[PDB]
Order: structure tokens, then sequence, then C-alpha cells
């Protein structure tokens, strides 16, 4: 994957960014989240992460809490 | 967005491809597969997805069963 803290996210929305470094934010949808658990993340938050261009431009995927 | 039906998937590999009405396969890994449940996929299947690139090249994202 890809490393970076997610910079917000807004779970009523159901998306935010990812911050990384040495790059521009990441968005990131409800939908590329792991796990069982609800598919929410929170401001601060380490995740691994794939970045894919998708018709909007880079966005990720394979969005996992570390 | 689009639809195609699953043309096989290895479920201990987790992974397979959708087939497309008139155009190319697309790989699908069961991360990339929405709603509750064990992540998997039966050859077939009707589906909704989308498109993206990442560095192995084209690749399914938000996979719904429909």
């Amino acid at each position: 994957m890809q490393r970076g803290k997610v910079k917000w996210f807004n779970n009523e929305k159901g998306y935010g960014f990812i911050e990384v470094e040495g790059g521009s934010d990441v968005f990131v949808h409800f939908t590329a989240i792991q796990g069982e658990g609800f598919k929410t993340l929170e401001e601060g938050q380490a995740v691994s992460f794939e970045i894919v261009q998708g018709n909007r431009g880079p966005q990720a995927a394979n969005v996992v809490k570390l």
C-alpha cells in the first residue's frame, strides 16, 4: 500500500481527504474503506491505501485503518 | 459507472474478472466488493462497478451485486 493520515472525514457525507507526505491530499470515499466495521474514518487516523486514477482524478482504494 | 456480469471468480485467491457487453474484461479483487458478508462473487452474477487505473492497470471499484 501507501501510508498517510486522515486529514478530515465527514461520516454524514461519506467522504474526506487523506494527507500524504510529499504529495497532494488524496480524496477518500466510504466505499473504499476496508473491514466489517462501520465505514467511517476520523481526523488523524493512520491508514495504508493505494492511489488509483478514476474519472475525477486520483482517489484512494483499499483503505485500511492502522 | 456501468453494469456487467462476473466472468469467473477464484474464491480461494479472492479475485476474478467481470465481463462487459461489447467491452474488455475488468479485473476485480475482493477488496472492491461492497456490502456485508463474506467478500466473494459467483460466476454469472450481475454487478454494477466503476473502472479505475492502479499500478497494475485497470481494475474494478465499488462493485455492487445486483
